[PDB]
């Protein structure tokens, strides 16, 4: 009953739910299967005329988050789960999952030039799907505030269908599908979003987690060109949690390593050609092998098997090098943290508990950092437990004497201080940042790496004035104190600023302060960047 005529003519027709008109699953690409896989996605070519899009089509192949090539408990359990046929039933998963999902206003229609806030999720890049990010919550609020906005939401690759690295992948001129896959889905609003409603001048590309950093390696694709036949593809871009890859090359020695084991795991370590033999196995023992690869959850934790990678030709060098460089499409952005990122990570090395256990730990997660190196982190990042995170918990949440520094290190590298980092190097545009302390007082995570998610399109709370609010003023006039919030939102220039410079969030509301903690451990992490890159 919602309809829209597409540029190429078709016409389909969308789901009205009442509080707003979704088009659900849209395809936007050819299905990656057979010999498509771990290639480019291809435009969609085939006819949509007369269709209806009323449900989410399936999220793309999900990796265990506990897999790895040891045999444990929690492996062993995720897989129960996660091949039950009820799961299958509540959550489908397909090689065929490039799909597209537009939902707008009640009453929108073509012409209507209303912002589009286009959303890549995150899930370590080896899980994740559309579905789970309701837009409602944001659409409401967008309505209410005069600020209407169209969400747009776009299914790519994860894990070893989208991240697959190593010599044979660089060779082919195939790395990063997955973010290939996002880039094509944005061609796509940029050809269509107008017979829905929007403008496609005004596109924010918003993520949280690996979609957060998705959108710095958007801002970093080729060069920073952000251009589609001669127009940018967003003018702006919200980052909750996460900001640069710490990775080496696509070709380096962790992306051939995962992919000689996962070769050998699907039974193609006696191919001459892997890639081809890969291509050839069926669905099922690919998802075998790739569980049989580490997952984000497991003990390598951010020593991630599958994730973006410079390649040399769409990402061109290190991530660090192309921020310092220049080498970025120059755009207002957002970008911020929870209080206590790495609480979850930390779950993952529970069983090392002494220092001389923490060093060797670090040292099989940092194969590029000098003992001194170590040694400087171990400095910077003290065993004493009033020191880690969760933060300003004091003795408490103490299960091992190391859980709260190893924490503290992996929540500052892969994502707070390396948010501090861009913010000093970034000149491209306006900035903005915001810290939250939410949910401090909740016991073992405290303001826990996602929770935002919950606050955006969940639940309510003060945290929502920015997911949600800020976020949309944002979206609509490039400035987020346009939402009449009654803290304004200070410019980020420089963390050595005077005066405060980050927007913070507690359980009763916002205030801002300072973005001047951890220096030393900032230091020790960002002196020489590649030291800690996997
Ligand atoms: C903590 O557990 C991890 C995971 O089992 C241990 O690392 C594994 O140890 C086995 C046996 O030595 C190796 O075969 C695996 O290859 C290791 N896995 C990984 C991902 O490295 C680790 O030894 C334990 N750590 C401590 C401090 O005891
Ligand atoms: C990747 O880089 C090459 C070389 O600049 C370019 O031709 C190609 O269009 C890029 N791919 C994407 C999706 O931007």
């Amino acid at each position: 009953a919602p309809t829209a005529t597409l540029a190429n003519g078709d016409t389909i027709t969308g789901l009205n739910a009442i509080i707003n008109e979704a088009f659900l699953g849209i395809p936007f690409a050819e299905p990656p299967v057979g010999n498509l896989r771990f290639k480019d996605p291809v435009p969609y070519s085939g006819s949509l005329d007369g269709q209806k899009f009323t449900s989410y089509g399936p999220s793309c192949m999900q990796q265990n988050p506990e897999g790895t090539y040891e045999e444990n408990l929690p492996k062993a359990a995720l897989d129960l789960v996660m091949q039950s046929k009820v799961f299958e039933a509540v959550s489908p998963s397909s090689e065929d999952c490039l799909t597209i999902n537009v939902v707008r206003p009640p009453g929108t229609k073509a012409g209507a030039n209303l912002p589009v806030m286009l959303w890549i999720f995150g899930g370590g890049f080896e899980v994740g799907g559309t579905s789970t990010f309701p837009p409602a919550q944001m659409i409401t609020k967008s309505i209410a505030m005069g600020k209407p906005i169209i969400h747009v939401s776009v299914n790519y690759r994860v894990s070893s269908w989208g991240f697959l690295a190593g010599d044979e992948i660089k060779a082919e001129g195939s790395a990063n599908a997955g973010l290939k896959d996002q880039r094509l889905g944005m061609q796509w609003v940029a050809d269509n979003i107008a017979a829905f409603g929007g403008d496609p001048t005004k596109v924010t590309i918003f993520g949280e987690s690996a979609g957060s950093m998705s959108v710095m390696c958007h801002i970093l694709w080729n060069d920073g060109d952000n251009t589609y036949k001669g127009k940018p593809l967003f003018r702006a871009g919200i980052m909750q949690s996460g900001a640069m890859v710490p990775s080496d090359a696509v070709d380096g020695i962790y992306g051939n390593e995962i992919f000689d084991l996962l070769a050998s795991n699907a039974g193609c370590g006696s191919a001459s050609d892997k890639l081809a033999c890969l291509r050839g196995v069926s669905s099922d023992t690919l998802e075998d092998a790739t569980n049989n690869t580490p997952g984000f959850l497991a003990y390598s934790s951010l020593r991630l098997s599958y994730l973006p990678r410079p390649d040399g030709v769409n990402i061109t060098d290190d991530m660090y090098a192309l921020v310092r460089e220049g080498k970025y499409a120059n755009i207002p952005v957002i970008i911020g943290d929870q209080n206590d990122e790495g609480t979850f990570f930390g779950t993952s090395s529970l069983n090392v508990t002494t220092d001389a256990q923490a060093r060797e730990y670090f040292k099989q997660s940092f194969v590029h950092a000098s003992d001194a190196e170590i040694d400087t982190l171990m400095t910077a990042y003290p065993g004493d437990i009033t020191q880690g995170s969760p933060f300003d918990t004091g003795i408490l949440n103490a299960l091992t004497p190391q859980f709260k520094r190893i924490s503290a290190v992996l929540g500052d590298l892969g994502f707070t201080l390396a948010r501090r980092y861009f913010l000093n190097h970034y000149t491209g545009g306006t900035k903005y940042s915001f810290l939250s302390k939410q949910l401090s007082g909740l016991p073992v995570l405290g303001t826990f790496h996602s929770n935002d998610i919950v606050f955006q399109d969940y639940l309510l709370g003060s945290g929502s004035l920015i997911y949600n609010n800020a976020f949309i003023a944002f979206a609509t006039d490039l400035d987020p104190n346009t939402a009449g919030l009654l803290v304004k939102w200070p410019e980020y220039t420089s963390s050595s600023q005077s005066g405060n410079n980050l927007m913070m969030i507690n359980a009763l509301g916002l205030y801002t302060g300072k973005d001047n903690f951890r220096t030393a451990g900032y230091d020790a992490l960002f002196s020489n960047p590649p030291s800690f890159f996997v």
